[PDB]
């Protein structure tokens, strides 16, 4: 029933503790109320402070909120082996002391930020000893992939093609934010160039909280988590879909939000609305999960997916007739008092594995490879317990995600 969540690294915390907050928020449970069901962890102690310090203070127990108040490093290997290593039994026993208490669950949401120290790494390994401590559950990680031209760290590639080829072979659907294509949305959705990383992480924490808060909160559609990965991934890779919003209007500005059903879906496709710069440039879908909230009559829906269906220029994969989960709840969504979101009432979230992405993990793995084949910053990793081996050999894996996602697509 329930699904615990791992948000890994100060990005998968900040994201963290902006998906908690919208949460209580539309939960009616402020500050001190009832307990959270997650974990937080970092290998830089003064990030996993801010929860400690700042906002939802006491909303956590300090038991959920492990720190190694040694070093983070920006590098995969000393995340994942070296350091990394030192924490990951402490943090497993949280995932395991707060994976009993409960009642017969359905998986981890783990929030990491692909290329970083203790995001990248670290999970790789705490995925990783989640698909053997639990393989009989799901493992959905929510990931915010590297900027397509607006990376931070020097090395990025280095730590997300290692986070991919770690955890590829131990997630059940990873989804996925550009934080990047995020901006776009912030400066083309809602008019604002001072976004702090405050708002992405609303946004994310929008999405988010149509996909576990109210989804697994009854509805006339209901949609389990099992669900997702069922209805969503074609094959075991631990595909990637991505995630959008609809009623991504401001708050302030424009004013049209009575936007009926029949609009806010065919919102979802065009590209520029997607939390990830993966634009439709090719990519067929193959599976798309429209989860809505609010208002809306399951005919105003079983039409206006049907007029989509019937648009071509939206091109859906051949073995695939229909891949549309509906997923309909009931309360509206639950914008924050006075941030930037308008505030509708009703919004589609919609999620998907597209063949787009043969673009986006492309345009990352060439990053890579340009590097490596200077070995660039390698004697960081080297020097942390890892090998030529490791990186030539996850380089190799990926290669095989750039076949797989070309041929179980482009092809009929
Ligand atoms: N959406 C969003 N992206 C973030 C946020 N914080 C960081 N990021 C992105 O995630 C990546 C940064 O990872 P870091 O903060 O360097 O590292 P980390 O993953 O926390 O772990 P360490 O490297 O060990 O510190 C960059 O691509 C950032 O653009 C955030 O609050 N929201
Ligand atoms: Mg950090």
């Amino acid at each position: 029933r329930e699904c615990i969540s791992i948000h890994v690294g100060q990005a998968g915390v900040q994201i963290g503790n902006a998906c908690w907050e919208l949460y209580c928020l539309e939960h009616g449970i402020q500050p001190d109320g009832h307990v959270p069901r997650a974990v937080f962890v970092d290998l830089e102690p003064t990030v996993i402070d801010e929860v400690r310090t700042g906002t939802y203070r006491q909303l956590f127990h300090p038991e959920q909120l492990i720190t190694g108040k040694e070093d983070a490093a920006n590098n995969y290997a000393r995340g994942h082996y070296t350091i990394g290593k030192e924490i990951i039994d402490l943090v497993l026993d949280r995932i395991r002391k707060l994976a009993d208490q409960c009642t017969g669950l359905q998986g981890f949401s783990v929030f990491h930020s692909f290329g970083g120290g203790t995001g990248s790494g670290f999970t790789s390994l705490l995925m990783e000893r989640l698909s053997v401590d639990y393989g009989k559950k799901s493992k959905l990680e929510f990931s915010i992939y590297p900027a397509p031209q607006v990376s931070t760290a020097v090395v990025e590639p280095y730590n997300s093609i290692l986070t991919t080829h770690t955890t590829l072979e131990h997630s059940d659907c990873a989804f996925m934010v550009d934080n990047e294509a995020i901006y776009d949305i912030c400066r083309r959705n809602l008019d604002i160039e001072r976004p702090t990383y405050t708002n992405l992480n609303r946004l994310i924490g929008q999405i988010v909280s149509s996909i576990t808060a109210s989804l697994r909160f009854d509805g006339a559609l209901n949609v389990d988590l099992t669900e997702f990965q069922t209805n969503l991934v074609p094959y075991p890779r631990g595909h990637f879909p991505l995630a959008t919003y609809a009623p991504v209007i401001s708050a302030e500005k424009a004013y049209h939000e009575q936007l009926s059903v029949a609009e806010i879906t065919n919102a979802c496709f065009e590209p520029a609305n997607q939390m990830v710069k993966c634009d439709p440039r090719h990519g067929k879908y193959m599976a798309c999960c429209l989860l809505y909230r609010g208002d809306v009559v399951p005919k105003d829906v079983n039409a206006a997916i049907a007029t989509i269906k019937t648009k071509r220029t939206i091109q859906f994969v051949d073995w695939c007739p229909t891949g549309f989960k509906v997923g309909i709840n009931y309360e509206p969504p639950t914008v924050v008092p006075g941030g930037d979101l308008a505030k509708v009432q009703r919004a589609v979230c919609m999620l998907s594995n597209t063949t787009a992405i043969a673009e986006a993990w492309a345009r990352l793995d060439h990053k890579f490879d340009l590097m490596y084949a200077k070995r660039a910053f390698v004697h960081w990793y080297v020097g942390e317990g890892m090998e030529e081996g490791e990186f030539s050999e996850a380089r190799e894996d990926m290669a095989a995600l750039e076949k797989d996602y070309e041929e179980v697509g482009v092809d009929s």
